[PDB]
């Protein structure tokens, strides 16, 4: 009664089965996802709340930005089979929305090389057949869900979290009792 179904998260309809402990699914283009991340930084308090073991999955998204979406769909493969996602999470958000200088892909890939990343580094994990699967595997974990909007976070393939239902005056509290909520249900 303190957690209800249709209030802090939904059920859904179809269950995921072999989908990852914590899922979230973003996009560079979503304004809310900037929120998210840059201002509210809901990843970090969620995986501070986790209990041990538990992982998080964060996959990017197809459906925004057209072109340039897809683009960043592979880029974000580049950034987790070469293992620097904290590295350019940052700069692709604010390349993407607060100066709006990322218009393509080469654009994309100068953010990589002033991160630290080798331009053969990053020019062979781009063509790699590692990447493509990375991205496949991104586009078959939105379709299981039917997902149709970001930011969303999943827990345990059953259950998807509804913001909706929380106060916004004190986004410290917002953040909390998203972090608490994700904890409770990955325990259930």
């Amino acid at each position: 009664a303190q957690y209800e179904d249709g209030k802090q998260y939904t059920t859904l309809e179809k269950p995921v089965a072999g989908a990852p402990q914590v899922l979230e699914f973003f996009s560079f283009f979503c304004p809310y996802c900037y929120q998210f991340e840059e201002v509210l930084h809901i990843s970090d308090n969620v995986k501070k709340k986790l209990p041990e073991g538990v992982k998080m999955t964060k996959y990017h998204v197809n459906f925004m930005g057209g072109d340039l979406g897809k683009d960043l769909t592979q880029a974000w493969a580049v950034a987790m089979a070469l293992g620097v996602e904290d590295k350019v999470t940052v700069p692709l958000f604010e390349g993407v929305q607060k100066t709006q200088t990322i218009r393509s892909a080469s654009d994309i890939r100068d953010v990589f090389i002033n991160a630290g990343i080798k331009g053969e580094e990053y020019d062979a994990a781009w063509n790699s057949f590692v990447v493509k699967s990375l991205v496949a595997q991104q586009e078959k974990a939105a379709a299981d869900v039917q997902l149709r909007g970001v930011p969303a976070m999943f827990v345990n393939g059953k259950y998807q979290l509804n913001p909706q239902g929380m106060d916004t005056s004190n986004m410290d509290v917002f953040v909390q009792q998203y972090a608490d909520t994700v904890k409770y249900l990955s325990e259930k």
